[PDB]
Parts: structure tokens; C-alpha cells; sequence
């Protein structure tokens, strides 16, 4: 159970209009999360995500979210990016951050008129693939490998960004990351905590895109979407 917190989702928007009463909740299952990073489609889900606790797509802009830009950045800034692990949902496993550079793809999610088919969320989520934002491009950021893969696996990649391992680390899972303290950001279940990097904008400008968060669960067969509407100018 976890979300996009900063810059802020569409998730993190509806939960504070007071729409959606579990953002950690917005879960694609049941699929293969683990190995294979991106071998499950994303279904209904979509890079968005769909929350089912109070029935949200989130692919589509509403009257709380998707109309504008939460924050504007510059072509290639280094930024800070982080999500909201749920105490009682620390999964493990791996996450990254991705920009589709194909805004006639992207337009498809920033119309409140209209609803993605599965079709254009699968279309969308390759091209999100497309343009991941790795780990490793930015400089002095430590990139490791997960305690819960081996080498020459497909999760053995460090563009992705790993949580910790559960037993092999004293700081365990997603919250053992940043060792925050509890509710250092919203969760409904038991309350939650950060999970904080950094990545490298493209030199991609775009006055109105999306910045898509996927989060494969190592202990769940389990895919956390959420995206943030952004610019880059
Ligand atoms: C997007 O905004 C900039 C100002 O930051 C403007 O000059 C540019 O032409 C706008 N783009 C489009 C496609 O209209
Ligand atoms: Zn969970
Ligand atoms: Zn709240
Ligand atoms: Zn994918
Ligand atoms: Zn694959
Ligand atoms: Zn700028
Ligand atoms: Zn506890
Ligand atoms: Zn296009
Ligand atoms: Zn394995
Ligand atoms: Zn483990």
C-alpha cells in the first residue's frame, strides 16, 4: 500500500479534496510484479492507477485533479521525488519514476471529457517504459541492487530505484529507505512513511505532462500507479 507523494499526485490531490478516503489503496492485482518488472499489463490501472476502495480512475483529469501543472521544472533539473509507504503495507521490492515524451499519447490523460481506453493505458505505460527516469543518471546518488533479486535476473537493474531488504538489512523494506519517522506523510491504513530520491528531468519540455510512479511489490503480486501532472519549461 503506497502512492505518489511529491510532487503531488493525482492520488495525493483526490485525497485531499476529500474524494478519495484510502490513496494508498490504488492497487493493480493480481499480477506478476516480481521478477519481471514490466511484464504485467497494467490493465485498467493504467500509469494513473485506479483506485477501487472509492472507485477512482485516475487516468482522466476531474474538477480535483489533472487540469494543470502542480509544479514546473526546467529540461534536465534534479529533483526530488518521493511516495508514502503504508505501515502495515511495506511490500518491498522496487520502484522508479517515468515521463512518456509522446504528448499526443499523454493528451489522451489530461482531458476531464474523456476516459482512456486499456488500449492507450497499455500505449501510455510503454512509452512511460520508454522514457524511465534512472537512478544512476544522477550523480552522487547511490544506486543499489535488490537484496531480493540475484544476478543476471530481470529485477537486477539499478535505473530502478530497491527498497531494502526485509532480513538482510537493519533498516528493513521501503520504510528502512529513508528510516523516517510514522506519518511523515499521509497513509489511511497506519499511517505512513516516506520513501524519497532523486531523478534527472529530461531535456523534454512540455507545458502540461505526467511524471508516472510504479512501485512492483516483491512480497505481493501487487503494481502501485500514480502520476503527477507537471510542466517542464
Ligand atoms: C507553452 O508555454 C510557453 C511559456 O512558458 C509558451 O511560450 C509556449 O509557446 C507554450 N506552448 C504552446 C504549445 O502553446
Ligand atoms: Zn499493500
Ligand atoms: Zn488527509
Ligand atoms: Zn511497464
Ligand atoms: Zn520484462
Ligand atoms: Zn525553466
Ligand atoms: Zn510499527
Ligand atoms: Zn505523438
Ligand atoms: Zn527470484
Ligand atoms: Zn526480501
Amino acid at each position: 500500500h503506497g502512492y505518489m507523494y511529491i510532487p503531488s499526485s493525482r492520488t495525493r490531490l483526490g485525497h485531499e479534496a476529500g474524494i478519495d478516503s484510502c490513496p494508498e489503496c490504488a492497487i493493480l492485482e493480481p499480477v506478476s510484479s516480481w521478477p519481471d518488472l514490466d511484464a504485467a499489463p497494467v490493465g485498467r490501472s493504467g500509469p494513473c492507477g485506479y483506485n477501487a476502495r472509492d472507485s477512482i480512475d485516475y487516468n482522466q483529469p476531474t474538477t480535483n485533479w489533472g487540469s494543470d501543472a502542480v509544479q514546473s521544472y526546467s529540461p534536465g533539473e534534479e529533483i526530488e521525488v518521493q511516495w508514502c509507504v503504508d505501515h502495515n503495507g511495506d511490500h518491498g521490492g522496487m520502484f522508479t519514476y517515468r515521463i512518456c515524451q509522446d504528448q499526443s499519447i499523454v493528451d489522451k490523460f489530461l482531458d476531464p471529457s474523456y476516459l482512456p481506453t486499456n488500449d492507450e493505458k497499455q500505449a501510455a505505460e510503454d512509452c512511460f517504459d520508454a522514457g524511465l527516469l534512472p537512478c544512476t543518471d544522477v550523480s552522487g546518488q547511490e544506486c543499489g541492487y535488490s537484496a531480493d533479486c540475484t544476478e543476471g535476473e530481470a529485477c537486477w537493474r539499478n535505473d530502478w530505484f530497491t527498497c531494502n531488504g526485509f532480513e538482510a538489512s537493519d533498516r528493513p523494506k521501503c520504510q528502512g529507505v529513508d528510516n523516517a519517522e510514522l506519518n511523515s506523510c499521509y497513509t489511511s491504513i497506519a499511517g505512513g512513511y516516506t520513501v524519497t530520491k532523486k531523478v534527472k528531468l529530461p531535456e523534454y519540455t512540455s507545458n502540461h505532462t505526467l511524471i508516472s510512479f510504479k512501485w512492483n511489490s516483491f512480497q505481493t503480486g501487487q503494481i502501485y500507479l500514480s502520476c503527477a501532472d507537471i510542466a517542464i519549461q
